[PDB]
């Protein structure tokens, strides 16, 4: 409360952690269906279905501009990636399936990396 503060983690090296994690995941194998935004025009549906689209390259362009305040809120867009893949895209089919890999991918590397 007012004057009473509470001991804060040390968020100094947030910002090159988040880009150290993204970098890993721009570089993986299944990372193709999310490097880029989805192409509107060509994929029908998408527009309509999916509210909030997020790719990496979005997610990286908030990063080296100062658009995540917090580790918060650029770990909701790294998961919006995944929920909207879910959302459109069969578990079993191959952007389905690199969706599921993908995102356990992430979460091991947030809980290895803030997790400490
Ligand atoms: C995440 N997501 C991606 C797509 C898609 O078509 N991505 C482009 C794939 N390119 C084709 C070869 C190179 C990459 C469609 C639905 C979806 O949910």
């Amino acid at each position: 409360s007012m004057s009473v503060k509470k001991p804060k983690r040390d968020d100094s090296k947030d910002l090159a952690l988040c880009s150290m994690i993204l970098t890993e995941m721009e570089t993986h194998e299944d990372a193709w269906p999310f490097l880029l935004p989805v192409n509107l025009k060509l994929v029908p549906g998408y527009k309509k279905v999916i509210k909030k689209p997020m790719d990496f390259s979005t997610i990286r362009e908030k990063l080296s501009s100062g658009q995540y305040p917090n580790l918060e809120t650029f770990a909701l867009d790294v998961r919006l990636v995944f929920d909207n893949c879910e959302t459109f895209n069969e578990d079993d089919s191959d952007i389905g399936r690199a969706g599921h890999n993908m995102r356990k991918y992430f979460e091991k590397k947030w809980t290895d990396t803030f997790k400490v």
